C-alpha cells in the first residue's frame, strides 16, 4: 500500500478538510492513530483542529473501534484537558464525549477520567461547565462498587454545587451498573437542594435520579426522607417554567406513591 502519511494528515486537519481525514481514519485503523498523535502535539492549532476531527470522528464510530480508542489511547483526551488552554480543552471534552458513550468503565480509569473531569469545574467558564458537566453525564462505570460508590457519595456532600451535580450526575449512570439496590441513602440528604434550585438543568437532573432510583426495592426505612421529598415533587408538578420539569414531577411523585403505599 501507499497509505495517506503523517505530514499529509496534519495539513488535511489544518487546512479543515475534516470530512476528508474523518472518511479516512474511519476507513483505517492507522489513519486514525496517526490523528490521535496529532491530537498530542505540542502546537494549539494542530490539537484543536486535531480534536475537531476526532469528534466528527468519534461521533461516528461504532461501540467496538470506541472501546479500543479509550482503552489504548484515553490519555490524549485526559492530557488535553485544563482550565489554562481553554479553546483546546473544549474540543477535547466534545470528542471525550463522544468517546465514552454507553462504554462501561473499569474503576481505575472510570475515577482518574472523572476527578480530570472534576478539575475543570474550578474554572468559572460556562461554557467550560458545561461541556465539562456533559462529558460526567456520559461517564458509565462498569461496577457500582463501593469504590465507585465511595467516589460519587464523596462529590455529592461536597458543598460546592456543580461538584454535587457532577456526583449526582455519575450517580444516575452508576444505577445502570446496579442489579438490586437504588443506593438512596447515597443522596437522599443532599436530593432536596437539588430540587429547590432555581436552574432546570438541576431540577431534572434530581427528578431523573429520583426516577431511576425508586425503580429499584426499598429496603432502607426512607420513609421521612421521602414524605419530605414528595412534598417538594408535589409542589414541582406547580412549577412554573419548562413543563418536563412539572411532567417528571408527576411521574416521580406517582413513583413515591408506589413505594410509599
Amino acid at each position: 500500500n501507499n497509505p495517506i502519511s503523517k505530514t499529509e494528515l496534519r495539513e488535511l486537519v489544518l487546512s479543515w478538510q475534516i470530512l476528508d481525514a474523518v472518511s479516512l481514519a474511519l476507513e483505517d485503523k492507522r489513519a486514525l492513530f496517526l490523528i490521535l498523535e496529532l491530537a498530542g502535539e505540542d502546537d494549539e492549532t494542530t490539537r484543536l483542529r486535531a480534536f475537531v476531527a476526532l469528534g466528527e470522528i468519534l461521533k461516528r464510530a461504532d461501540s467496538d473501534l470506541r472501546m479500543m480508542v479509550l482503552e489504548r489511547h484515553l490519555d490524549v483526551f485526559i492530557n488535553a484537558l485544563s482550565q489554562e488552554n481553554e479553546k483546546v480543552t473544549i474540543k477535547a471534552l466534545r470528542a471525550l464525549g463522544y468517546l465514552v458513550k454507553d462504554v462501561p468503565m473499569g474503576s481505575k480509569t472510570f475515577l482518574k477520567a472523572a476527578k480530570t473531569l472534576v478539575s475543570l469545574l474550578e474554572s468559572p467558564d460556562d461554557m467550560m461547565r458545561i461541556e465539562t458537566i456533559d462529558v460526567l453525564s456520559k461517564l458509565q462505570p462498569l461496577e457500582d462498587s463501593k469504590l465507585v460508590r465511595t467516589y460519587i457519595n464523596e462529590l455529592v456532600v461536597s458543598p460546592d454545587l456543580y461538584t454535587k451535580v457532577a456526583g449526582f450526575c455519575l450517580f444516575l449512570n452508576m444505577l445502570n451498573s446496579s442489579a438490586d439496590s437504588g443506593h438512596l441513602t447515597l443522596i437522599l440528604d443532599e436530593i432536596p437542594s437539588l430540587l429547590q434550585n432555581d436552574n432546570e438543568f438541576i431540577v431534572e437532573l434530581a427528578l431523573d435520579v429520583l426516577e431511576k432510583a425508586l425503580s429499584f426495592p426499598l429496603l432502607e426505612n426512607v420513609k421521612i426522607e421521602l414524605l419530605k421529598i414528595s412534598r417538594i415533587v408535589d409542589g414541582l408538578v406547580y412549577r412554573e417554567g419548562a413543563p418536563i420539569i412539572r411532567l417528571k414531577a408527576k411521574k416521580v411523585s406517582d413513583l413515591i406513591d408506589s413505594v410509599i403505599s
